[PDB]
């Protein structure tokens, strides 16, 4: 449900600082980002909009899309 795909740089750097920024957001338990896949598995509290986290990543200067497939 809440696993997004990263596009604005997927390598092992952005897929880590994004995790940091994500985990810095209250309501986030774990941001399971995978660089060799380009996937962000967000373990957030229900209620936190997926598009909001995606927007947070977008506002982080990177690009992601809420796409569970
Ligand atoms: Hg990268």
């Amino acid at each position: 449900m809440t696993h997004l795909k990263i596009t604005g740089m997927t390598c092992d750097s952005c897929a880590a600082h994004v995790k940091e920024a994500l985990e810095k957001v209250p309501g986030v338990q774990s941001a399971l980002v995978s660089y060799p896949k380009g996937t962000a598995q967000l373990a957030i509290v229900p209620g936190t909009s997926p598009d909001a986290l995606t927007a947070a990543v977008a506002g982080l200067g990177y690009k992601a899309t809420l796409a569970d497939a």
